[PDB]
């Protein structure tokens, strides 16, 4: 057909109401009344009566004013009934649009916004983002579309322009420079948003922004020279704490403490941190000792744990200790296998004129010399002068002696001033003098009757060599009650034969040896005869 265009009809209208929009005619109207009627929401539907028609003139009329925010448009049936009651036309749809008029000022989003950015970071740099809305129309009218802006950043200090924003995006990046968080870490600032592209309504937000740390900082000292004192053995001790200043952020690497001696003379210093004030603990690697030094000049430089934001100064410190001295024990010089001495020594007389060596050269201490270590008692010591001296009779010969020994320790103390001990031990070399002489091995025999066989016999000395060489036998009163000497060829036994047919058993024989000489004596070597023929055999 030949519709019926739709009816634009703008938004917030006032007037005088009513307000005639358009008039339709049945025609069919030349036979009997035509009464005009409309359906629909807006009509007889929900909202009702915004619309009503003139049931005899076919006019159609907005009652009242209109908000397209609420309702942006309405569809309606328009109907025509004769008197009689029949209807005469098929209905007819009916269109109504609501024009958008700017009645409506924008909105944030939120009602604040927050954003963060590191303090050394350049210029041109994305920061935060911001939105908000209109209602009204924004897609044929600038009646909802908006520009944004900012006009008051707090702290107008350094400057007041470190930002800027998107006017069509609503983006904020860092346009100027000088960001600190050590001095002005958070900005406060205000937003506007508005109609039209900037040119109508406007409105307000809040966006704040707090400022990330960097290592805009380096470490300070508060003492930049110090002093501690400190003593040479027991140790690895704590020498002296140290104090300091960085600015950056606590519980951070930029404020962590890193330190390192330049110099390590014998590299006996060791030099930790500590999460208290990161106080620099410094100590002693490996004990002292001395009389050596006393002296010690050297520098600690302190870093953070991550690099520099930035070029700066390092800063050390320079520290002196001094030693304190502690005095320790003398010692006799060697451990000595000295004295090559005989036996024949004068009970009192000097063995080993001997000395002691004590450290500390603050040597106005003296000490006393003691003896000590002991098989039994010869030897003397005066403690004031060590001077060991040889009373007593001694005997290469004997019974301690080991191999060729005689091994003594003795000892010294530190006195003076405080205390002490030495140990050393003494070798001494003994000697050989030929003392004893001579003797028979076995001194009973077990002779027989009819035809004894030589009673065999030895000798034996207590000497060391040449001292027991070769013999010499003899038979003193008894040189004759028969018995006769002999010599083996290879030395050392004597062959003891009677040259009579004597008595049943019990009887001596006196003997008498030589070595260099000494002549001796020895004795009797008893004889017990059983009866018999010729064999050495066991007796009665
Ligand atoms: C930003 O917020 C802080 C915190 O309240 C406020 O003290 C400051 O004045 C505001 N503006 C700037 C630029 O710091
Ligand atoms: C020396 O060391 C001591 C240790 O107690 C310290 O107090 C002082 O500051 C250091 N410097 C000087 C010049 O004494
Ligand atoms: C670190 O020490 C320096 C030296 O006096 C001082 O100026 C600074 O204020 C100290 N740091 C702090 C946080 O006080
Ligand atoms: C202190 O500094 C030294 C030197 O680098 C380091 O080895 C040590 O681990 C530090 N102490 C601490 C607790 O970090
Ligand atoms: C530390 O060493 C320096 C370098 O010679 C010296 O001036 C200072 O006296 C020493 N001790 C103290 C107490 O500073
Ligand atoms: C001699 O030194 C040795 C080796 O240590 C030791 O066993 C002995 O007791 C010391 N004295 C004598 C008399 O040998
Ligand atoms: C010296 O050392 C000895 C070790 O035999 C020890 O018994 C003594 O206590 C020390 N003397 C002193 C005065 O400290
Ligand atoms: C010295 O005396 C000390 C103290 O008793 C002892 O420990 C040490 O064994 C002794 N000997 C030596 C050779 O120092
Ligand atoms: C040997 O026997 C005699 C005879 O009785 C006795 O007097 C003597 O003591 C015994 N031994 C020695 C070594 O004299
Ligand atoms: C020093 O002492 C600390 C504590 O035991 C140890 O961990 C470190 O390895 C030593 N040496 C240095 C150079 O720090
Ligand atoms: C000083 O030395 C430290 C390393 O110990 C270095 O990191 C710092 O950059 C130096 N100072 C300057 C101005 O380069
Ligand atoms: C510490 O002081 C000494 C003496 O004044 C100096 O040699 C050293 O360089 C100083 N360290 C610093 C960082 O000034
Ligand atoms: C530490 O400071 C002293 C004096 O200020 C300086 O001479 C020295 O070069 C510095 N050490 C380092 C490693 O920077
Ligand atoms: C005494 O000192 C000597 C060093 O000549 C050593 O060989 C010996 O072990 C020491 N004896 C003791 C008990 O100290
Ligand atoms: C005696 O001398 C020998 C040879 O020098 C030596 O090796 C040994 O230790 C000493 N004493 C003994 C009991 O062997
Ligand atoms: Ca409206
Ligand atoms: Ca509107
Ligand atoms: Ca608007
Ligand atoms: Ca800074
Ligand atoms: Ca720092
Ligand atoms: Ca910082
Ligand atoms: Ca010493
Ligand atoms: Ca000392
Ligand atoms: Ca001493
Ligand atoms: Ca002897
Ligand atoms: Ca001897
Ligand atoms: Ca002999």
């Amino acid at each position: 057909d030949w519709v019926i265009p739709p009816i634009k009809v703008s938004e917030n209208e006032r007037g005088p109401f009513p307000k005639r929009l358009v008039q339709i005619k049945s025609n069919k109207d030349r036979f009997n009344k035509v009464y005009y009627s409309i359906t629909g929401q807006g009509a007889d539907n929900p909202p009702q009566g915004v619309f009503r028609i003139e049931w005899e003139t076919g006019w159609m009329l907005v009652t009242r004013p209109l908000d397209r925010e609420e309702y942006d448009k309405y569809v309606l049936s328009s109907h025509a009934v004769s008197e009689n009651g029949s209807p005469v036309e098929e209905p007819m749809e009916i269109t109504i649009n609501v024009i958008d008029q700017n009645d409506n000022r924008p909105k944030f989003t939120q009602d604040v916004f927050r954003g963060s950015v590191r303090e050394g970071v350049q210029p041109g740099t994305q920061v935060m983002a911001v939105s908000a809305t209109d209602e009204d129309d924004n897609i044929d009218s600038l009646n909802g579309v908006l520009s944004y802006s900012i006009l008051k950043q707090d702290p107008e200090e350094p400057i007041p322009n470190l930002f800027t924003i998107n006017r069509e995006t609503g983006v904020i990046s860092l346009i100027g420079t000088g960001l600190d968080r050590e001095k002005f870490p958070e900005y406060t600032l205000t937003v506007q948003a508005t109609d039209l592209e900037g040119a109508g309504l406007s409105v307000e937000g809040k966006a704040i922004i707090q400022i990330t740390d960097a290592n805009d900082n380096a470490p300070i000292f508060d003492p930049k020279t110090y002093t501690a004192l400190v003593p040479e053995n027991e140790i690895g001790f704590e020498v002296q704490r140290l104090s300091v200043t960085d600015l950056d952020m606590p519980g951070t690497p930029a404020w962590q403490a890193v330190y390192k001696i330049r110099v390590n003379e014998g590299g006996f210093f060791n030099i930790t941190t500590d999460p208290e004030s990161n106080q620099g603990i410094l100590t002693t690697a490996k004990g002292l000792d001395f009389e050596l030094r006393k002296q010690y000049v050297l520098q600690i430089t302190v870093e953070n744990a991550e690099p520099f934001s930035v070029p700066l100064p390092t800063s050390t410190a320079t520290v002196t200790v001094t030693v304190e001295d502690v005095n320790e024990a003398p010692f006799f010089v060697p451990a000595v296998s000295r004295v090559d001495v005989s036996e024949d020594l004068s009970r009192g007389e000097k063995i080993i004129s001997l000395v002691a060596q004590d450290p500390d050269k603050q040597q106005i201490q003296k000490l006393s010399y003691f003896i000590g270590n002991d098989p039994a008692r010869w030897l003397t010591v005066n403690k004031d002068n060590g001077i060991v001296t040889g009373n007593g009779n001694l005997d290469r010969e004997s019974e301690y002696v080991k191999n060729n020994t005689y091994t003594v320790i003795m000892l010294v103390t530190d006195d003076g001033v405080s205390v002490g001990t030495g140990t050393g031990t003494l070798i001494l070399h003994v000697l050989d003098v030929n003392d004893n002489g001579p003797v028979p091995s076995p001194r009973v025999f077990t002779m027989c009757d009819q035809n004894p066989e030589p009673q065999v016999l030895t000798i034996s000395d207590a000497d060391i060599p040449p001292n027991t060489y070769p013999y010499k036998v003899s038979l003193s009163h008894g040189s004759d009650l028969t018995w006769k000497a002999e010599l083996d060829s290879k030395g050392t036994s004597m062959l003891l034969s009677p040259t009579q047919q004597l008595k049943k058993g019990d009887y001596s024989i006196y003997v008498l040896l030589s070595d260099a000489q000494n002549n001796p004596q020895l004795t009797v070597v008893n004889a017990t005869v059983c009866s018999c023929e010729g064999k050495a055999i066991k007796c009665q």
